[PDB]
């Protein structure tokens, strides 16, 4: 039957195209005010009260008709997120002659351009009125040909996203909700005088995390490039060149697999402020976020639901300052009961057996390579999930931190820290590291953590180094995850429902 | 002697590492004010008049520092495109027996912190004054270790981005200027409630334009895909999922040649407004562009260089309104004085014979494949060469246009425009096309134009049909190349210097 209503309407729709007397596409409907503000506009009439004088003009799609009797017909448009009712008796209707061959055209799910006046409608049985258009003409502005469904299923949503606005509007808010978060901080880094800019996305090398990266090829030159990981590297260079404010928000591709909280391309939001450091940037974050989320959610705290085989399972975010802040090693220590290396031997071999010890004897399994970057990195974890609030996570070694700089007391550690909401990472941030002495060190010792099986870890960027050389100011930098920031601002417990269109498994 | 320099001034902060007592290197230096607002606080200074009590502390790198005799230096700081004196005598030092020590070590090229009070200094031979800071004391941030150089060339610059915007600053004015484009952009559509969206820039399809894309793979999933090409299939299902104002500000892939209008990636802003046409959207891009333009130089006119042979060739492009509009085949006709095709028999092989007619008596050499819609497209670079302000070419063909809608009265034409400044494409827009059983139609001589050789054609994509059969409003779509805007607004002659790091020929 689906099968036979769309063969039906087509036929139908395309006897129209060939006749011309409905027009089934017609070029240019003039839409007189938009269904928000056409219900706010009359929302003062009492119920009963009509204004004849007042002349509308509306569009939208059919999501709902009746009919009673022959002379009596009711329509229910969505618009603009927003539902507003039709009320077509044949008195009101201009032509009266053309009322019904008009009206048995139109069907559920139609694109329908409208034209009456306004009053409330006064139910018998169920009160409260309803701001309606009270029809004089309406037209068909596009048919749809398939038939709707009366949809739960999530995969199909993400193929057909389109269906899913249409079906839902919970879909519709939460995307308007990631463009306002994307908008907050547009206008948080503007109004500090930073400079939006854009870097390149194809580049012959691609460094600033810790990631495997896309491949192509440029036919014209015949030239191999990989898709960015970060923009990192080059907005260094901006503020080594006298930018010294600058932040980008854009795409980042890193080729790992699909789960709840990673998609292969995301967007991030990465600023650098020359001198600043750490501390600075451990404010800007807690204030930016802590602030954002109140003139969103209107309030401080989120109540946030992780598990979608559990949703009464209910989380509570507080935002509120200031954020609860640990040191990485230090707090390690204490979960495990046991006095870790000195900092500036956590490179070691020594040290790769201390941590593998951990990790065994917890029944922690860690993916090979086992170089002591990604085994403490799993160590790390067991802190991560205990971060429900906001919470910074300061003091990384410098084994796992090849651009931020050396920490000025901490010997083998970094000024850096990483923010986690609900357990998962929702931005990192350090000093950044100006010195090119050292920074050849840290790329020599990724080298040779790559030597021992890491293939993501961030080898030498020898323009990178150069520009080091000329001179990079004390600088803080940082940056963010906008996706998951979408998720715990519109409690979306997996990615793929704040993304648009989501990368589809085929 | 470069070498040397590098050399030398290496082995000496590779010392202060060691030793730390300048620390060469250090982490947080607290900058009271920045130099432009300095400059402008103490503007109100008269020549000699110095505060003693008025205490600052800024940062910048040396461009200059000159030295008479034992106990009097100058320097000149460049900070956040603003230039500041600093003046040292010893009796404002504090700690004078620091005095030498702390300045012998400061090169030209360094980021240095300096403390001092205000003052406008009085020459005794140029008069006018300087702002400057009276010195008590100077601190070395960052060493520079390279020799700068007294640097025209044109491709250095591009590799090595932060030299340029070092030793230039006028580089560093026009990437400002583009970042205030896309922010009047973004203003103009949102306070006409647009949403902004993100799209995918991985596809299994890569639709919207005509070009070649490039190819990458992701491994996790065993699966080849494409780089998007254009944005406007996916924000077209937005619109057919009820979201009727959405836009995109973002990058392009394009695997083609560079030249002084192309970039392999590039930016471009594509917004559809449900419920508008053509007619809409010319009003639109010229209030927008005109106002822009008004805002961002302050005139309704530009004065642009386009020939770097001959910077003194100059264009005035008028942007005020009305702007000059001009029917494409109704042009063609003119140009050549010769009635052409009806329009619906544009595509036919008779037409194919009368285009090549046209070139090769011409001798415009279009390469292959020479179909209809490549032939026509080079012929109308002839009206292309003469539009120097801001000019609507509108009608193209179907032939030329699979996704633009026919147009209401004539026959083979479509309801499309292309706007052209200084002979080049600024922006393309057009009434988005609605019809399933057209936008079919279109798709199969795509692909009858892609067997006879063209690889860039439009083939066709299912879901996006799907969507317009679930139905598509009429909408007005809307697409420009930002890139290009900074050129005009930049009175720069070619893209890669409108772009910060632009692609390079290795
Ligand atoms: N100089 C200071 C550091 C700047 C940030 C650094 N360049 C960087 O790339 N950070 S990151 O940790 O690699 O990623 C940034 C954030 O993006 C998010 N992220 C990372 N990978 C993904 C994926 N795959 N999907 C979605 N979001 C992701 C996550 O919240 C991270 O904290
Ligand atoms: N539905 C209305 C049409 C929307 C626009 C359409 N999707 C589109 O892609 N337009 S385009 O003509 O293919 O490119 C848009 C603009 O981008 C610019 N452009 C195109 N190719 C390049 C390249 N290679 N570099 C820089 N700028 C470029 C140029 O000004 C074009 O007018």
């Amino acid at each position: 039957d689906p099968s036979q209503y769309f063969e039906t309407r087509s036929r139908q729709i395309q006897e129209l195209r060939k006749t011309h007397e409905p027009n089934p596409y017609p070029h240019k409907f003039h839409v007189s005010i938009s269904n928000p503000e056409f219900l706010a506009k009359y929302a003062h009439l009492k119920k009963g009260e009509t204004l004849p004088e007042e002349k509308v003009s509306i569009a939208g799609r059919i999501h709902a008709k009746r009919e009673s009797g022959s002379k009596l017909k009711f329509y229910v448009l969505h618009g603009d997120g927003v539902e507003v009712q039709l009320m077509s008796q044949l008195q009101d209707y201009c032509d009266p002659d053309s009322y019904e061959k008009d009206h048995d055209l139109l069907k559920r799910g139609d694109i329908v351009g409208v034209e009456g006046y306004v009053g409330r409608t006064q139910p018998k049985k169920g009160g409260e009125g309803e701001v309606s258009v009270f029809v004089s003409r309406v037209q068909l502005l596009t048919p749809c040909l398939h038939m709707l469904p009366a949809f739960k299923d999530q995969e199909t949503r993400y193929r057909k996203r389109y269906l899913d606005l249409i079906m839902n509007k919970d879909a519709r808010n939460r995307f308007i909700t990631r463009s306002e978060i994307i908008r907050y901080i547009r206008r948080f880094l503007d109004q500090r005088k930073f400079i939006e800019v854009e870097t390149p996305m194809m580049n012959v090398i691609a460094g600033g995390a810790t990631a495997k990266p896309f491949i192509t090829h440029h036919n014209d030159l015949d030239m191999d490039m990989y898709m960015r990981i970060a923009p990192e590297l080059f907005l260094k260079q901006l503020v080594v060149g006298g930018l010294d404010r600058v932040y980008e928000i854009g795409r980042q591709f890193r080729n790992e697999g699909i789960d709840m909280t990673h998609n292969p391309e995301f967007t991030t939001c990465e600023f650098y402020q020359a001198y600043a450091d750490v501390y600075d940037l451990m404010d800007m974050t807690e204030l930016m976020f802590s602030e954002m989320v109140k003139e969103i959610t209107g309030s401080y705290i989120i109540k946030y639901h992780p598990d979608p085989a559990d949703p009464a399972k209910e989380l509570e975010l507080n935002f509120s300052r200031p954020w609860k802040r640990i040191n990485m090693i230090e707090e390690l220590e204490k979960v495990f009961n046991v006095k870790f290396p000195s900092g500036d031997q956590l490179h070691t071999a020594e040290t790769g057996e201390f941590l593998k010890k951990i990790l065994v004897d917890n029944k922690l399994e860690c993916p090979p390579p086992l170089t002591n970057a990604r085994m403490l990195d799993k160590l790390v974890g067991e802190l991560e999930d205990t971060c429900i609030n906001p919470t910074f996570i300061f003091g990384h070694p410098q084994m796992m931190s090849p651009l931020a700089k050396y920490s000025r007391d901490q010997p083998g550690l970094c000024e850096r820290f990483e923010v986690f909401v609900a357990t998962k990472e929702i931005c990192n941030a350090y000093t950044e590291l100006n010195d090119p002495f050292d920074q050849r060190a840290r790329f020599e010792e990724q080298a040779r953590q790559k030597d021992q099986g890491d293939d993501e870890a961030q080898l030498v960027d020898e323009t990178f180094c150069n520009a080091l050389e000329y001179g990079l100011p004390p600088t803080g930098g940082w940056g963010c995850g906008i996706d998951r920031l979408a998720m715990f601002l519109t409690d979306s417990n997996t990615i793929r429902e704040v993304l648009l269109f989501p990368t589809l498994k085929p």
